[PDB]
């Protein structure tokens, strides 16, 4: 019944500016989160669980591939 505006995220170019803004708010997510992990001491191991509480993704999202870290890229975009 309603119709709000649709506008165009897409058309405009990003700011290569800005680029590094996103990439510093996701170093900055990655590095609270990280400190959040290690503020409980978790510490590498075997596999992810519980019982003992590994955290085997202690490391940089270089690391990590193209399909891991957009999930956190895109939060706040």
């Amino acid at each position: 019944n309603f119709d709000p505006r649709p506008v165009e995220t897409l058309n405009v170019i990003i700011p290569e500016k800005l680029d590094s803004f996103i990439n510093k708010f996701a170093e900055y997510t990655h590095e609270k989160w990280a400190f959040d992990k290690i503020q409980n001491n978790w510490s590498y191991g075997e596999n992810v669980d519980e019982e003992l509480k590994t955290h085997p993704m202690l490391r940089p999202y270089k690391t990590f591939s193209e399909k891991d870290k957009e999930i956190y890229r895109w939060p706040i975009k």
